[PDB]
């Protein structure tokens, strides 16, 4: 039927996202053969003529976000135990006088490799989307021509890679075909590609670095600034005040808005919705979705952010922790805690976090900007009904309801 | 347009890479390379990863050097706990009493059923490509097992209709049972039907007791095949062939094969083999051969014309056997007298044919003709650069391969 063929490519989706997971863990010399040996399986299992049966599919699904947390939290300990457990960080965002080089993507070996090979020779690196929280990581803060951020979002793209004489470098997902103005300009390595634009060999940065070299410099600009890198440590050190401020209502509600965003115009949605949330919130952000308001000035609720930058979509691990401390903080069920979550998601790139979600019975969750749901019987309704999945609306009354 | 269909076709290698690797690793045999690339190759089908046509046909080639890997991994576990395929006689025709009929592909599931039918009285019949389990001595050693009974996969309903016997779906190409049988029907591994048992692990109990609360089955007219040509057999028969073919007494090695289908174009592989002359001989694997593995070819000086490698997944002992031909005749792989027509299917054996256009195999002829496959991309691109033909008229392609 058409339910078994889209949930089959439903899970096919997770599984592409938790092999991307994985090969990064892999590049960190960090491999778990379970989580292979469901991609296998799940793979194998959507063949012609194997599975034709959709509640198996559906269980399989729930499998992959079980995998999909298994390989996320491998993916921590692997950056934890290379570059340090990420502290907070203010970053500067705006170009700064001399060469510069933008890296893009989710990858931190690639990072590493760039400005292991950049000391010295005077060129700044400059973190873009999903790159933004290296800026947290002791182990790599301690670079010092780690300049900043420059640009948002990974869609912006093409407008901050025309608007900077500087070298182009991407390591990872949500690359996109370069404009003709910086085509010869850009760079990848790892496993993104575009035709017509060099591929670094392995981890040798070299070709980046002269062509840095060869443009001319940047000018710097009156800049802003980001706060990124929240890992649990500092969060959960902060208990004491998170517990006496809840109690007394002054900080009424965690909101976890976040996720893998898009151009689309609906996602708008998660700009007005931080915007209209009440002051005595707070909102705990990860992925690219953090671009939509993290430029805000949300301020403070007694010395504690009211923007938590977790991180990257990877670091939903650390979120998903973050509930299990808080819970054993207040004796309560994780269905009792004054939180709320808000997913900006997208069907193909983080269907795994989603699956996740899922495998934890997270009931009432509000889902990305365009519904994916899958329209017939068993999945949207039954599915849905069961977890009380909820798309989004006008941000006001979502508030509304989410408050009561 | 062409950047998602090689997506696709990326994605079927990695199916039938996956597929192969899932019995492996159920036999115990694991290889962290190609689980690796597994992760790459998915993790490069991102949507906003890999925009590189070239690289991803380098990345298919890429996944037929993996599949060849796998496929020897996979020809060695099997060896090393059923023994090495020795040739075969198998009995195609119900004997009378109880019976369990076995489709599928890998012999882990029939042989733990074998193990589990010793004296309990119920004959174990063989399906598909379950076929070529007759020809493994660890395996053919337990006498319940009865023999063949039926042909292709596309016969189940067929078969499973007209044969009051407990059915066990061990694997690949299954389609959804006739009420007429749907209750006597079990799965187990990875397939799934909905509304038929599955069973936990490879505790076949459930699928014994149906066999046993059945009609009986009626004595046979009885029929033969031969299967379970191993390598070991054939190239201790080298001596001979080399004898025969520079006596041109044996003309041409034809390899006919590969995944069939209720096609009626698929007609043509009757044909071909029919109007073979008497000096060739034809190499067969998966499931094709029952379009033509009951005919009476006959016997070259005591060399039979036709013989069976086994199943697709045995395509690596065909890989293995040319390169001991050519070290045979001190000759480059490419002039020795061997003709190869794949009966192919995008789907289901994408892994076979990459492995072999990775060996830079010359002029092969590709499977049935799909009346949209004149337009589609991927055709005319294989084509072009690894002269890979269309099948035609049976009669004229033979002339085309046999006067070169």
């Amino acid at each position: 039927e058409a339910t078994v063929a889209r949930l089959q490519d439903n899970l096919l989706f997770a599984i592409k996202g938790i092999s991307a997971y994985l090969y990064h863990a892999r590049e960190l010399g960090y491999t778990d053969e379970v989580v292979d040996a469901f991609l296998e399986r799940g793979f194998y299992s959507t063949l012609t003529n194997v599975n034709f049966d959709a509640e198996e599919f559906v269980s399989l699904a729930l499998e992959a976000g079980e995998m999909n947390l298994r390989t996320m939290k491998l993916l921590k300990k692997a950056h934890m135990d290379t570059y340090g457990e990420p502290e907070p960080a203010e970053v500067r965002v705006g170009a700064l006088d001399g060469p510069a080089i933008i890296a893009t993507g989710h990858s931190l070996k690639a990072l590493e490799e760039l400005l292991k090979q950049t000391e010295g020779s005077g060129v700044n690196v400059y973190t873009h989307s999903e790159l933004l929280p290296a800026h947290g990581y002791p182990g790599l803060r301690k670079y010092p021509h780690l300049a900043g951020q420059l640009g948002g979002p990974w869609f912006d793209q093409r407008e901050t890679f025309s608007r900077y004489s500087a070298a182009v470098l991407g390591t990872s997902n949500c690359v996109l075909l370069p404009r003709d103005s910086y085509r010869d300009r850009m760079f990848t390595c790892g496993v993104a590609r575009l035709p017509g634009v060099e591929h670094v060999d392995g981890y040798d940065f070299s070709p980046v670095i002269e062509k840095a070299l060869e443009l001319p410099p940047l000018k710097e600009e009156d800049s802003a600034t980001l706060t990124t890198g929240f890992g649990l440590s500092t969060i959960l050190s902060l208990a004491d005040k998170i517990k006496e401020l809840v109690e007394e209502g002054k900080i009424r509600r965690f909101f976890l808005v976040g996720g893998c965003d898009s151009p689309l115009p609906q996602a708008k949605y998660y700009t007005e919705f931080v915007r209209k949330l009440p002051e005595d919130t707070v909102v705990l952000t990860l992925a690219c979705g953090k671009y939509r308001f993290n430029s805000m000035d949300l301020g403070d609720i007694d010395g504690i952010p009211r923007l938590i930058d977790l991180g990257q979509c990877n670091d939903s691990i650390v979120a998903v922790e973050l509930v299990e401390a808080l819970s054993n903080l207040f004796s309560m069920d994780v269905n009792e805690l004054p939180l709320s979550i808000v997913l900006s998601w997208m069907e193909q790139k983080a269907a795994a976090i989603l699956w996740s979600l899922l495998s934890l019975n997270l009931r009432g969750m509000y889902i990305g900007p365009i519904l994916p749901g899958w329209a017939n019987d068993d999945i949207i309704n039954v599915l849905v009904d069961k977890y009380e999945l909820t798309p989004i609306g006008d941000p006001e009354e979502d508030i509304k309801k989410m408050m009561e």
